[PDB]
């Protein structure tokens, strides 16, 4: 059963905690599908993002925060674990000092904290996928 | 009533074509949702792209062609005619010497032929839009 795509959904995380995704790329790398999963301070879509990890796949990574509406200082990653036409399921983990996005149970992106975790209230999830698991720890 | 996306059709094009797309971006431009159309020259998703337009909703638009598996020359554009929230209609017409896009009846992107329009053979339209209407004109 496949889930709303975007995925918008109410969240509150901590220390520990671990948000799952798991979906499918809608096309093959070679035309270079997108995933994008933002962590919002609010509801609002226009609200501030903590965490932006927007995949390239079969390219690259890029991760950024967006604070007081103003994108702030690109992160790139050239690391691209995902298999061409291969579900995949993402697990970021909330550590004190960053998010850690793992990729089929391995790290492989890290993101230090510029916004503070306990400001974040909402996950989107979007982008050039479907979606079959979205799960945040309890 | 919501057309399938990614949208992928067999197509036969000639001097005087119009390809006619009616969508709404799936999200605000702030938060920069994008669409993208391929003309093919096969069914197959991995085939040549005689041209390939891609919007940056609030933001460019970029436009390219891939020939015998190989990106060639971008050519950008900052023109933005498109309006936040709204729904659009793209007419593409297909002239002796480029393919020229339309939104809103109104011309605003040009790419002159690389590939001969005689070579195309389906489009694609994909990306963060949903579709209401896909018409070649006959």
């Amino acid at each position: 059963s496949l889930l709303s795509v975007p995925h918008t959904e109410s969240v509150s995380l901590s220390t520990g905690s671990t948000v799952t995704i798991k979906g499918r790329p809608l096309v093959c790398f070679f035309n270079e599908p997108h995933l994008q999963v933002d962590f919002h301070t609010e509801m609002k879509e226009d609200s501030d993002i903590a965490f932006h990890f927007q995949v390239y796949f079969g390219n690259r990574v890029v991760m950024n925060s967006r604070e007081f509406k103003i994108w702030k200082e690109e992160v790139e990653s050239k690391n691209m674990p995902f298999q061409d036409g291969q579900e995949f399921e993402l697990s970021i983990l909330v550590l004190e000092d960053k998010y850690q996005v793992m990729v089929n149970g391995q790290a492989y992106y890290n993101f230090n904290h510029r916004i503070p975790v306990s400001s974040v209230k909402m996950v989107q999830v979007w982008r050039d996928i479907s979606l079959t698991k979205f799960n945040v720890s309890n």
